[PDB]
């Protein structure tokens, strides 16, 4: 189609021509039309062939979860609360104007919970959302019990040297590791039923109940509500030396609410869940936003008949290649405990579920496949004993960090045993670091429950909020978090960690879609579906949004670390990820190969570049297993896109004809209030991020069947920005320029921008040229203005007595172009802007010329000229030559 769609508010969606100009009438309330009622919105849209797919989500939702029975996870039906979340196939039913009408309407239900997944769930508890206003203090939690106390207890680690080897610890150096952290301070955990706080431990060290939910309704919530309570007034507020209080931070990142009492975790997770589309000839498919966990996502077959429910397939069912199977098994391993012969003992690991939840980046189709990525949300077993138990109210995880002397090659680095089946880093004092070496047999690891334990305890699963698997305020943490631990000898290399900070990534065939509806729908027992083109990776935030780390040396840990992030995040710690977006080359291939697609995704710091095998349809690889693998590249942001606030991200669109993304942010997006309850001033404007790709991409001659260099992007904050106007839309009309619709108080006005040399700066001449319109839908033409047309001058009619054209016919000077070009002279309003003549025969001796002329868009234009049908009415002239002969 010839126009842009914008989403003008939660409901109404209109369509622009390319002069940043309303279709009249096509404003359409698309929740009406859905014949959904008024507690709908609008999530995300997508055109597939030509229709619009909307997704649609309800502020009435309220989910429950019942440990009994077995439909454990249902709709709150009375009152109003049945309101699952729709996806609608719209089409445009005139052919003058935009008039959008309903094709199929398919419902998203909840999923199905299997007897063994409903053992999980009975006692699986969640971490509080990571907010803007999360510090890197509030996410700390106070160490758990060490490697020999859990194992030995009391009797110090001189017992160790030779008891090692009956815990099946043998030539382990670090009975000083940590096996975890804390569940009794910070960062508030929930089962599904229970409902989050809206306070925030400003040191979770100290100031949080975490999963003690009885201790914080009797206790301590009411040291919280009484140190950082809500602006309501006459003003009131307090003191926050204790809590944060982010309930207008949580709503705007979707957290629903009964007056100020957020709904419970399942119902945040069903709405969270439903955020995101993408559309093939066969399916719809829908996953969760990059603000919580998602645990589950729908595929939706379009052939559905049309009261079905369609279920969602849980991630724990769907297994993805993380790379090597060793990469699997870490983030496996440390889900939580096995043999688990116990009795209520039961985890996502001890039932044979795979990686539970994901921070969702995204969701794209390019040519019926589907692309993801998304940070694994940690997830590990935790201690919930009730008796001793050295471990009780503690959760398990460890730094599984590369050994120093590893072989430097990504599959050594990742392969390497280091931390495999439990505990291993802490400090090591020999030119002190974090990771060490790997006689008479291998050095070995093992799970922190002490054999005598075996079938007394409880181990039980948990999902955190971020990226981490390991809170644990020790020194180790902040460099695994933070892309910090090196080794030596070489030219240096970075040691990974494979479970805190993995992004992970891949493309979905149709088949495997159809594998994963099968999951959802299966009767019984868990099915399973094996996702096989996918990777991983770690990707940890930028160590220069922190300050004053002490290395050569009482060592910097997650309590103390402070936060210079500058792109709106109050933590330095967690990645974070948004706006997904896959796209065809232009540049075109040889012509054996199948045209090249890629996709880009923003992070802390940086744009990734997803690269793809056309024509087999899988990750790009090249065979050496020592460089990494090269369906992926990171590109860090410089300075000016840093400062871009993530959280503000609305809409990521991509262009064929540019082969760029363009990333928007509109600062009206931010919280209402502070943390401290202040009412937030910056929350006016709008920036753009243009993305393009670098590098040698796959197939151009002979020399690129194969790579050994993986592609990349570069992401670069445009010059198209603003602090002082309200975002309506972006329309990037070409290369060379973009359209911003914008109000400075309640007008739309529409601003040009011009790219000189890779900076967008505005071109005010442009703007009000374009800008004057008189009310129709395009800019204006005067005839003495070098106006958004250009200037066209005709020749006076005695130019062809003294040419000689005289003797010239209508029909002869219609067949010949270069002569009707001679007819005019046109100056451009930019650099190589375009006009031709087109002429019409009028009588036997005359004929008129009207200028055909191209717009921003590098489109041509003309008397007859449309956009959804609608003719323009351009006053282009016209001008009559006469005197021609008739031989
Ligand atoms: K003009």
């Amino acid at each position: 189609a010839n126009t842009f769609l914008v989403k003008e508010d939660s409901k109404n969606v209109t369509a622009y021509t390319p002069f940043a100009t309303p279709i009249t009438d096509s404003k359409s309330d698309l929740v009406s039309l859905a014949q959904l009622d008024s507690s709908y919105q609008i999530a995300d849209q997508t055109i597939h062939n030509t229709n619009l797919f909307v997704l649609f989500k309800s502020r009435d939702v309220k989910v429950k979860y019942e440990s009994s029975g077995s439909n454990n996870i249902s709709f709150d039906s009375t009152s109003q609360g049945e309101k699952p979340s729709y996806v609608v196939e719209f089409t445009n039913s005139t052919n003058i104007g935009i008039k959008w009408t309903m094709v199929k309407k398919y419902q998203l239900d909840v999923p199905n919970v299997s007897s063994d997944m409903n053992q999980v769930l009975k006692n699986l508890i969640l971490e509080q959302p990571l907010t803007k206003y999360t510090l890197n203090s509030s996410l700390a939690k106070e160490k758990g019990k060490t490697q020999r106390e859990v194992h030995l207890g009391s009797g110090q680690a001189n017992q160790w040297t030779s008891q090692r080897n009956q815990h099946d610890l043998n030539n382990n150096p670090s009975p000083n590791a940590s096996t975890g952290f804390k569940l009794t301070t910070g960062n508030a955990y929930r089962k599904l039923s229970e409902s989050w706080p809206i306070y925030e431990p400003i040191d979770g060290t100290k100031q949080g109940k975490g999963k003690d939910s009885s201790g914080w309704s009797s206790t301590e919530e009411n040291e919280a509500k009484n140190d950082a309570p809500s602006v309501s007034g006459g003003s009131s507020s307090g003191t926050f030396n204790k809590y944060l209080n982010t309930k207008q931070a949580l709503e705007s990142i979707g957290i629903l609410f009964d007056d100020q009492t957020p709904r419970n975790v399942i119902t945040q997770l069903y709405y969270a869940s439903t955020s995101k589309l993408a559309v093939t000839n066969n399916h719809i498919v829908v996953m969760g936003n990059s603000f919580l966990p998602s645990m589950w996502y729908w595929v939706v077959e379009r052939s559905a008949q049309e009261n079905a429910s369609n279920k969602p397939t849980w991630f724990a069912n769907t297994n993805l290649d993380w790379g090597e199977d060793k990469q699997k098994q870490f983030v496996e391993n440390q889900l939580g405990y096995k043999e688990t012969t116990s009795t209520n003992s039961h985890n996502f690991h001890s039932k044979s579920f795979t990686q539970p939840a994901y921070l969702i980046s995204g969701i794209d189709s390019v040519n019926d496949q589907i692309i993801f990525s998304g940070f694994k949300a940690g997830s590990v077993g935790y201690d919930s004993s009730s008796s001793s138990s050295s471990t009780k109210d503690q959760a398990l995880a460890w730094s599984t960090t590369t050994s120093l002397d590893s072989k430097t090659g990504y599959k050594d680095l990742v392969t390497n045993d280091t931390g495999l089946n439990g505990p291993i880093n802490g400090s090591f004092s020999i030119q002190d670091t974090f990771s060490f070496v790997v006689t008479t047999g291998p050095i070995k690891t093992a799970y922190p429950v002490k054999k005598d334990q075996k079938s007394t305890v409880k181990i039980n699963s948990l999902i955190n909020a971020t990226p981490l698997n390991s809170y644990g305020d020790e020194g180790i943490g902040v460099f695994d978090a933070l892309g910090l631990n090196y080794n030596f000898k070489s030219n240096q290399e970075r040691l990974p960690s494979r479970t805190d900070q993995i992004f992970v990534y891949g493309i979905v065939s149709p088949n495997e879609l159809r594998s994963a509806k099968s999951s959802a729908d299966s009767t019984g027992s868990d099915t399973k579906v094996n996702w096989s083109n996918t990777q991983s990776r770690y990707l940890p935030v930028p160590y220069n949004y922190s300050e004053g780390i002490i290395d050569a040396d009482s060592v910097t840990t997650f309590s103390g670390l402070k936060s210079i992030a500058p792109d709106g995040f109050a933590n330095s710690i967690a990645n974070f990820s948004v706006g997904l977006k896959a796209g065809i080359d232009p540049n075109p291939v040889m012509s054996g190969k199948k045209a090249n697609y890629g996709a880009v995704v923003l992070t802390r710091g940086g744009v990734v570049r997803l690269n793809f095998n056309p024509g087999n349809d899988s990750l790009l690889s090249t065979t050496d297993n020592n460089i990494a693998p090269i369906s992926f590249s990171f590109t860090p942001f410089t300075a000016a896109e840093s400062a871009v606030d993530l959280t503000t991200f609305k809409e990521v669109t991509y262009n064929q004809e540019s082969g760029l993304w363009s990333y928007i942010f509109d600062s009206s997006l931010k919280p209402s209030h502070d943390g401290k309850q202040t009412p937030v001033t910056d929350n006016m404007g709008f920036s753009v991020i243009t993305v393009s790709r670098t590098g040698i991409e796959l197939n151009q001659d002979q020399a690129t069947t194969t790579l050994d260099v993986a592609p990349s992007a570069l992401a670069v904050q445009s010059g198209i920005q603003s602090t002082t106007q309200t975002l309506t839309g972006v329309l990037p009309l070409s290369e060379e320029f973009s359209a911003v619709i914008a109000k400075d108080s309640d007008q739309n006005k529409i601003d040009i921008y011009k790219n000189n040399n890779g900076l967008f700066e505005i071109d005010t001449q442009l703007s009000n040229s374009v800008a004057t319109n008189n009310g129709g839908l395009a800019p204006s033409y005067t005839e003495n203005r070098v106006d958004a047309w250009g200037k066209v001058e005709f020749a006076d009619n005695s130019v062809l007595q003294a040419r000689n054209l005289v003797d010239k016919t209508v029909d002869e000077i219609i067949n010949t172009p270069e002569i009707l070009n001679s007819f005019f002279r046109f100056t451009p309003a930019f650099e190589d802007q375009k006009a031709t003549l087109v002429a019409t025969k009028q009588s036997d001796t005359s004929l008129s010329v009207s200028p055909r002329i191209q717009f921003l868009d590098g489109n041509f234009y003309d008397l007859n000229s449309t956009i959804a049908g609608v003719p323009l009415n351009i006053g282009f002239p016209s001008r009559v030559f006469a005197g021609f002969a008739a031989l």
